[PDB]
C-alpha cells in the first residue's frame, strides 16, 4: 500500500487537532484578559498552561507531521525539530504543580494567602518554569542524542546530502534520555507529587468540615445538660465546654461578641451557686445561636464546598493529562526494555502521538462546563462578538 495513503489519514486528523487547540485555548486567554473576575494568581497558571497548548497546535503538530517524513536533514536541526515538543510538555508538568500547590495553600493557611501568594511573585515563578522547560526538553543538543552514530545506509537511501541524516525521532534521541530522564525523572515523579498534594487537599477539607460540625454539635449537646441539670457544679462545666467551642469555631464577630459574653454572665451566676437564674439565662443563648451564629456555620460550610469543587477541577485538568500522554511513555519503554519485542507497529504509533496531542483540546471545555465565572465569559464573547 503506498505509505501516502495512510499518511494522509494522519496528517488530516493532526491539522483538525490544531485548529482545536488554538480555538479553545486563545478563547481561555481572552476571557482572562477581558474579565477581571477572573484575574487571580491561579489563573495566570491558567493561561501560562494555555500558552503551551497554543504552541502545541501552531509548532509542536507542524513539526511531527515533517519529522514523519524521513525527510534530509542536519541531525542537530532534526534534533531541535523532534525535541520541541518536550519543552512544551514541561512546562505544562509546572503549571499543573503550581496550581495544587496554590490550591493547597488556599484550602491550609487561607489567613496568609494573600500575604504569602501574589501576582507580581506569580509572573516570576512562571518565567523560571519556562526557562527550566526548554533546558529539560533540549538537553539531547547538548551531547546526548545520536547524531555522532548516524544510519548511513538510510541516508544514502534516501539519498541526503553530506553531513545529512533521515530525520526520525528514535534515530537521533536516544531512548533511555527518554525512559530514564524525561519519563520517569520529569515527568512521572512530578505527577506522583500531585497526586500526593491533592491527597492531603482533600483531607484536610474533610477534616476541617468535622471540626466545623463538632463545635456545632458541642454546643447544642452541653445546652441539653444546663437545661435539666441539678447542682451548679454542672452548669459550670456544661457552660466551660461552650464558651471553648465558641472561641474555637471563630477560627459575624458581634454574633460571637454576643454569645461569649452571654456564656460569661450566666457562667459567674453559677459561679456564685445562683443555679436556676443560670440556668434560665442560658435559653437566651438559644437566640444568639439561631440568629447568628447559625448563618455562620452555614456560609463557612458553603464556603469549603466552593473550595473543594475548585480543587476537583483542577484534579481533573491533572488527570486527563496522565490519561493522553502515558501510552506514548508506555510504548517507548516496551521499545527500550524488551529488544526481544517487535517494536509497536506504525498505526499504534501516531494513535498514541495523536492521544497525546489530544490533549492540548480539552481543557477549555472543562472550565466551561465546571467553573460559571468561565463559562458565562465564553458565553459573552461569543454572542457579543462571534456571532453578533
Ligand atoms: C517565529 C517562528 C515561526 C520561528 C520558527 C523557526 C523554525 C521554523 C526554524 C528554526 C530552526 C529551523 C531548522 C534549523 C536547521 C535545519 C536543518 C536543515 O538541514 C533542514 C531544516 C532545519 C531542520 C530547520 C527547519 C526550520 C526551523 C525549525
Ligand atoms: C504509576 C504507573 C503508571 C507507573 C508506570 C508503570 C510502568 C513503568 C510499567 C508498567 C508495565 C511495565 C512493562 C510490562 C512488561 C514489560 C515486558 C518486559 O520484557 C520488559 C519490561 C516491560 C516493558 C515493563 C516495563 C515497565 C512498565 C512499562
Ligand atoms: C496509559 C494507559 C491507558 C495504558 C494503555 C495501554 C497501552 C499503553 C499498552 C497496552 C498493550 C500494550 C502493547 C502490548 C504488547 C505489545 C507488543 C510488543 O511487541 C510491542 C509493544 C506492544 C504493542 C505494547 C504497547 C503498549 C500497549 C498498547
Ligand atoms: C513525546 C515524545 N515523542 C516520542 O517519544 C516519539 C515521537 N515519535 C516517536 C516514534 C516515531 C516512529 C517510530 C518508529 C518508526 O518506524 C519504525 C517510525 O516511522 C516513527 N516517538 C517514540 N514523537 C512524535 C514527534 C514524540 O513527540
Ligand atoms: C483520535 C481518533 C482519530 C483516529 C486516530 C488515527 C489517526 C492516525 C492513525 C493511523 C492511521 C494510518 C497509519 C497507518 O495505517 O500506518
Ligand atoms: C484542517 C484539517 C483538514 C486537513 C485537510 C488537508 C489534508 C491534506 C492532505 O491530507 O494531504
Ligand atoms: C509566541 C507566543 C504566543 C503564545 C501566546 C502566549 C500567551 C499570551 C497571553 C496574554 C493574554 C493573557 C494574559 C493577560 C492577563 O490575563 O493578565
Ligand atoms: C517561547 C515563549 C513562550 C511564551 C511563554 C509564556 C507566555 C505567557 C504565558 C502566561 C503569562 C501570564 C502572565 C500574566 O498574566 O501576568
Ligand atoms: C495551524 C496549522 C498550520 C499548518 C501549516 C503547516 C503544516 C505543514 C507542515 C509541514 C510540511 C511538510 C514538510 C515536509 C518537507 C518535505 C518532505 C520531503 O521532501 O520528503
Ligand atoms: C503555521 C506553521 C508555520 C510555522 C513553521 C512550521 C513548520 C516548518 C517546518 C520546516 C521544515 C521544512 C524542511 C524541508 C527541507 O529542509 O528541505
Ligand atoms: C510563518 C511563516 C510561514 C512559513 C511557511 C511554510 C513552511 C513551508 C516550508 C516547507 C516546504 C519545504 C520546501 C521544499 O523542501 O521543497
Ligand atoms: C493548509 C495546511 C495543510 C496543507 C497540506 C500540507 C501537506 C504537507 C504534507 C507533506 C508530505
Ligand atoms: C531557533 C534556533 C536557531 C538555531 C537552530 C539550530 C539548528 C541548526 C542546525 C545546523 O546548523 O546544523
Ligand atoms: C532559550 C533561552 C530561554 C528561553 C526563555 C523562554 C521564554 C521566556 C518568556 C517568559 C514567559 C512569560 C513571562 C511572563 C510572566
Ligand atoms: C536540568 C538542569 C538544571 C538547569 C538549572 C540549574 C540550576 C538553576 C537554579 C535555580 C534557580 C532557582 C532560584 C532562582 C531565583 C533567583
Ligand atoms: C525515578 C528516578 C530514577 C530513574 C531510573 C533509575 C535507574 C537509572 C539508570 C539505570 C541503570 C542504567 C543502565 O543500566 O543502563
Ligand atoms: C502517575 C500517576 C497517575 C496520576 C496522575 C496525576 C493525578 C493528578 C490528580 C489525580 C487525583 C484526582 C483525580 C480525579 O479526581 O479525577
Ligand atoms: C491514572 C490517571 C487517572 C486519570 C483519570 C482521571 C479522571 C478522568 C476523567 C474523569
Ligand atoms: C511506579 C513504577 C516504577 C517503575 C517500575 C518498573 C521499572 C522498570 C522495570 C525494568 C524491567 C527490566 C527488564 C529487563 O531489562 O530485562
Ligand atoms: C487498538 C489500540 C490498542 C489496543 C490494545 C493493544 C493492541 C496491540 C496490538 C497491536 C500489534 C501487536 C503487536 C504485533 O502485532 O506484533
Ligand atoms: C479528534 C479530536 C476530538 C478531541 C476530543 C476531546 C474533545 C471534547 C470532547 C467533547
Ligand atoms: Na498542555
Amino acid at each position: 500500500a503506498p505509505p501516502i495513503m495512510g499518511s494522509s489519514v494522519y496528517i488530516t486528523v493532526e491539522l483538525a487537532i490544531a485548529v482545536l487547540a488554538i480555538l479553545g485555548n486563545v478563547l481561555v486567554c481572552w476571557a482572562v484578559w477581558l474579565n477581571s473576575n477572573l484575574q487571580n494568581v491561579t489563573n495566570y497558571f491558567v493561561v501560562s498552561l494555555a500558552a503551551a497548548d497554543i504552541l502545541v497546535g501552531v509548532l509542536a503538530i507542524p513539526f511531527a507531521i515533517t519529522i514523519s517524513t524521513g525527510f534530509c536533514a542536519a541531525c542537530h536541526g532534526c534534533l531541535f525539530i523532534a525535541c520541541f515538543v518536550l519543552v512544551l510538555a514541561q512546562s505544562s508538568i509546572f503549571s499543573l504543580l503550581a496550581i495544587a500547590i496554590d490550591r493547597y495553600i488556599a484550602i491550609a493557611i487561607p489567613l496568609r494567602y494573600n500575604g504569602l501568594v501574589t501576582g507580581t511573585r506569580a509572573a516570576g515563578i512562571i518565567a523560571i518554569c519556562w526557562v527550566l522547560s526548554f533546558a529539560i526538553g533540549l538537553t539531547p543538543m547538548l551531547g546526548w542524542n545520536n547524531c555522532g552514530q548516524p544510519k548511513e545506509g538510510k541516508a544514502h537511501s534516501q539519498g541526503c546530502g553530506e553531513g545529512q541524516v533521515a530525520c526520525l525521532f528514535e534515530d537521533v534521541v536516544p531512548m533511555n534520555y527518554m525512559v530514564y530522564f524525561n519519563f520517569f525523572a520529569c515527568v512521572l515523579v512530578p505527577l506522583l507529587l500531585m497526586l500526593g498534594v491533592y491527597l492531603r487537599i482533600f483531607a484536610a477539607a474533610r477534616r476541617q468540615l468535622a471540626d466545623l460540625e463538632d463545635n456545632w454539635e458541642t454546643l447544642n449537646d452541653n445546652l441539653k445538660v444546663i437545661e435539666k441539670a441539678d447542682n451548679a457544679a454542672q452548669v459550670k462545666d456544661a457552660l466551660t465546654k461552650m464558651r471553648a467551642a465558641a472561641l474555637d469555631a471563630q477560627k459575624f464577630r458581634h454574633g460571637f461578641d454576643i454569645l461569649v459574653g452571654q456564656i460569661d454572665d450566666a457562667l459567674k451566676l453559677a459561679n456564685e451557686g445562683k443555679v436556676k437564674e443560670a440556668q434560665a439565662a442560658a435559653e437566651q443563648l438559644k437566640t444568639t445561636r439561631n440568629a447568628y451564629i447559625q448563618k455562620y456555620l452555614e456560609r463557612a460550610r458553603s464556603t469549603l464546598q466552593k473550595e473543594v469543587h475548585a480543587a476537583k477541577s483542577a484534579a481533573i485538568i491533572a488527570g486527563l493529562f496522565a490519561l493522553c500522554w502515558l501510552p506514548l511513555h508506555i510504548i517507548n519503554c516496551f521499545t527500550f526494555f524488551c529488544p526481544d519485542c517487535s517494536h509497536a507497529p506504525l498505526w499504534l504509533m501516531y494513535l498514541a502521538i495523536v492521544l497525546s496531542h489530544t490533549n492540548s483540546v480539552v481543557n477549555p471545555f472543562i472550565y466551561a462546563y465546571r467553573i460559571r465565572e468561565f463559562r458565562q465569559t465564553f458565553r459573552k464573547i461569543i454572542r457579543s462578538h462571534v456571532l453578533r
